[PDB]
């Protein structure tokens, strides 16, 4: 028989739904109960884990019609886990007004439009053929088909179970099935053996949470688990002296930063916000926390200045009233030393912040959060679209975090998305980017360098993305 893998993590998703999953803890388990239409082969010729090119998978070929729309010709004879054939009527329904992003979809599926094209509804040809539209032109349709977007459901069984539900229960086509979720302490998954690609190499997967770095560190030790997740470059020292372990580390397209509810009267206005960032000597992080292994970003792209922190500080009319900034522990790697660095930077611009270190399961109120931090996956090649996914107008850092964003950059968000790449389509990312420099919604880190720990006998590599690959990356050592 297989072998079982056990993979210490950080976290669970709030929910095994595709999209309402997505997160640093959900892909690495969506990504082995479903497959999309088109798979990021990170490893195509001899790439270390990190090449963007994109293949035929549950579509075995497609061909664009016009700049909004694409036929696909669907793989045939694929299975649902439930033993339902997988037809065009599932990849319609995957991106339908229905599920995806109609009004009444986003109740339940609350970024469903928001990490969407312009669609318009799928038309089905024929059992394996379907055409997937914009209402207006994209030349970026297929890379949102092969993002985390992409994942085809069933839809009998997900419209019989509503996304809540399929969340928990959830069916896909994927080399590992759903075998049991227990919330806050493990996903586990089975060998899918009716699986329509390579064969699964593991007999089980259990996504085991385990909140602290250090007791992940000594479950691998001990044998409790195969693989961690969510250490840093300090933690290789912490594997000296043990055969049998090792590290595999990896810069992943994610930004590690913190960012603000200005919804509250102190963030209201960008004044303290463009302070808080100023402060911060970036450099000094990554060379102190990373090895200067993290790389600090170019804005969205796929200044420490504390004389002028100071000043916006006396300007904004700040009183000295502690700041909290709330962290659910190390959810992100290096989170709390990181923050305790930036709040040594804060203090030296006049600002006083506190940690408010909270329990992996909660969910504060977002009544108590004043900074917190956050990342954002860099989920396409674009980042002006990702960026515009989280900051745009209508997008959940002014719905629901209260950035009242200059109507320029709302003008702006729209522009860039009916450009093409050239001379005007870059001007408007400068012009974005100085704008949101300036209002300050959020506060670029780094790109983290993604460091996870390993048995040798399990050959594994890690992906430059918040995921785990494991077709034709998972094999088990004697
Ligand atoms: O980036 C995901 C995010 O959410 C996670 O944590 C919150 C708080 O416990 C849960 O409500 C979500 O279900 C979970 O995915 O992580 C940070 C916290 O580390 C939150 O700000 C994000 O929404």
């Amino acid at each position: 028989d297989r072998r079982a893998l056990r993979i210490g993590v950080n976290g669970l998703p709030p929910s095994l739904e595709p999209i309402n999953g997505i997160s640093n803890t959900g892909p690495r388990i969506i990504n082995q109960i479903f497959d999309a239409l088109i798979r990021r082969d990170y490893f195509a010729d001899g790439a270390k884990g990190n090449n963007i090119k994109l293949v035929p998978a549950l579509a075995e070929s497609f061909e664009r019609i016009d700049d909004k729309s694409i036929r696909f010709k669907l793989r045939q004879g694929v299975k649902f886990h439930n033993g339902a054939e997988m037809t065009a009527e599932d990849v319609a329904f995957t991106f339908s007004s229905e599920r995806l992003w109609g009004d009444e979809a986003i109740k339940t599926v609350p970024n469903g439009r928001n990490y969407s094209p312009n669609w318009d509804e799928p038309v089905v040809e024929d059992k394996y053929t379907v055409v997937l539209r914009t209402k207006t032109p994209s030349y970026l349709i297929e890379k949102y088909l092969g993002s985390w977007l992409g994942p085809i459901v069933p839809k009998e069984y997900y419209k019989s179970l509503g996304a809540v539900a399929f969340g928990n229960k959830p069916i896909g086509t994927g080399p590992y099935k759903f075998r049991e979720l227990v919330a806050n302490d493990h996903v586990t998954l089975e060998a899918n053996d009716g699986y329509w690609g390579d064969k699964p190499t593991a007999s089980t997967i259990t996504y085991q949470v385990v909140a602290e770095p250090a007791t992940r560190v000594a479950g691998l030790i001990s044998g409790e688990y195969d693989i961690i997740t969510t250490l840093t470059p300090d933690d290789m020292a912490l594997v000296d002296g043990y055969s049998d372990l090792e590290t595999r580390g990896t810069l992943i397209e994610n930004l590690h930063m913190f960012t603000f509810n200005m919804n509250q009267p102190i963030f209201q206005n960008k004044t303290l916000r463009r302070a808080l960032a100023l402060a911060v000597n970036r450099p000094l992080i990554v060379e102190a926390l990373w090895k200067n292994k993290a790389s600090i970003p170019n804005g969205f792209n796929f200044e420490f200045n504390l004389k002028e922190a100071k000043r916006l500080v006396k300007e904004s009319g700040y009183d000295g009233t502690p700041i909290t900034y709330h962290t659910m522990g190390n959810y992100y790697a290096n989170a709390v030393p990181a923050l305790m660095m930036m709040i040594e930077m804060w203090k030296a611009a006049g600002i006083t912040v506190v940690p408010k270190i909270f329990a992996p399961g909660t969910t504060p109120k977002d009544s108590d959060i004043l900074i917190r931090n956050w990342s954002n996956g860099q989920w396409l090649t674009d980042g002006l679209t990702t960026m515009v996914s989280e900051f745009g107008p209508g997008r959940q850092v002014q719905k629901r975090w209260g950035w009242k964003a200059p109507a320029e950059f709302n003008n702006l968000c729209d522009q860039v998305a009916q450009l093409k790449d050239g001379e005007e389509r870059s001007a408007a990312f400068n012009r974005l980017r100085d704008i949101f420099e300036d209002e300050a919604p959020a506060v670029l880190m780094y790109q983290p360098y993604d460091v996870y720990a390993a048995r040798k006998d399990v050959q594994w590599s890690p992906v430059s993305f918040e995921t785990m690959e494991f077709r034709g990356n998972l094999n088990f050592k004697h």
